[PDB]
């Protein structure tokens, strides 16, 4: 009786029939299906995370964020689906837009026009200056979590690792371990931040910028601290100025100890590139977290100047916890989740 997908159980209630086999990886696994109710064809994923605590943390806070932000550039919550009981809740499945594909499915085949890379790059900003707006970080910004439809709205997805801003928390040792996403963190990341300002997204952003006009990741590293090996051999030693401002003596006597070398200029590295954008890669990917563009300031930059628009980037009307145990967690996502229920 209950709806089967490839061999695993996918009851998604009498309102979603004809689904297809989207993908899967940990997070529990995805479905296209049919909304019998607004006729549209829609996005299905199941979640089962409540047989580990780190799954359901995350669950709680995509949940929390997504069904509070309202905006064209991220992915909305059109329903949730869950047992009528907590004792019976073992599965929830989130119910989103049918987004046909993603940036990092696109980069594997397409080359991307300078038309695209600029309104892609902007929706991302217009998306991010919400995100931010709210107090929110979003702390795992990468291609596959920006969803593309086939008239290239770009809506952004993935909240489980966000967190609200705390800059004056922010400080730490020498690398610490961290959780997001190898290829897009900040360097201060594995210097001396715990990833709790708004200057670390605007790095994840600068670096899908890049793989944007070249179609691959402009920082591959192989492992932590080879992340920071990869950013240097293109930003360069960092300054004197720079490194005044990194009082950690492990992480200066780091980078103090590596030999001296130059940047690479952005026109050698992508010389196909509109200059206009090189400026504003530049700005973005700047070793200086305080020094970084700001995502106000990236949208008035002037490779985005036929799009920017400030009375159409909306700001959060309001701005915007990991300590429970899963059984309390449950309870919370059931508690989040009850709007839902008919
Ligand atoms: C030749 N224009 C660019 C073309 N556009 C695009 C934009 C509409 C896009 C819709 N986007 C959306 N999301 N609805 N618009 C009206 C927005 C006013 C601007 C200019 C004054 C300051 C506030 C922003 C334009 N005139 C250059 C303008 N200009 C001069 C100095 N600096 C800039 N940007
Ligand atoms: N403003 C604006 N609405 C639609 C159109 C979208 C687009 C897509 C690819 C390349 C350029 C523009 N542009």
């Amino acid at each position: 009786g209950p709806e089967m997908v490839r061999g695993q159980v996918f009851d998604v209630g009498p309102r979603y029939t004809n689904l297809s086999y989207i993908g899967e990886g940990a997070y529990g696994m995805v479905c296209s299906a049919y909304d019998n109710l607004n006729k549209v064809r829609v996005a299905i994923k199941k979640i089962s995370p409540f047989e580990h605590q780190t799954y359901c943390q995350r669950t709680l806070r995509e949940i929390k964020i997504l069904l509070r932000f309202r905006h064209e550039n991220i992915i909305g919550i059109n329903d949730i689906i869950r047992a009528p009981t907590i004792e019976q809740m073992k599965d929830v499945y989130i119910v989103q837009d049918l987004m046909e594909t993603d940036l990092y499915k696109l980069l594997k085949t397409q080359h991307l026009s300078n038309d695209h890379i600029c309104y892609f790059l902007y929706q991302i900003l217009r998306g991010l200056k919400y995100i931010h707006s709210a107090n929110v970080l979003h702390r795992d910004l990468k291609p596959s979590n920006l969803l593309l439809n086939t008239t290239c709205d770009l809506k952004i997805c993935d909240f489980g690792l966000a967190r609200v801003a705390d800059p004056d928390h922010d400080h730490t040792g020498f690398l610490t371990e961290y959780v997001a996403t190898r290829w897009y963190r900040a360097p201060e990341i594995m210097l001396n931040s715990k990833g709790y300002t708004k200057s670390i997204d605007i790095w994840s952003v600068g670096c899908i910028l890049a793989e944007m006009l070249s179609n691959r990741p402009i920082f591959p590293g192989k492992h932590y601290l080879d992340q920071l090996n990869h950013i240097l051999g293109i930003l360069g030693s960092p300054s004197q100025e720079d490194l005044n401002c990194i009082i950690n003596l492990k992480a200066r006597n780091y980078l103090l100890s590596l030999p001296h070398k130059n940047k690479v200029p952005w026109n050698r590295l992508f010389p196909n590139a509109d200059s206009k954008a090189l400026d504003l890669l530049d700005k973005m990917l700047t070793f200086n977290p305080h020094k970084r563009i700001e995502v106000e300031q990236a949208l008035a930059h002037p490779y985005l100047e036929q799009y920017y628009d400030p009375s159409d980037e909306p700001i959060a009307e309001a701005p915007f916890l990991d300590d429970l145990p899963k059984e309390k967690l449950k309870e919370l996502i059931f508690e989040e989740t009850a709007r839902f229920q008919p």
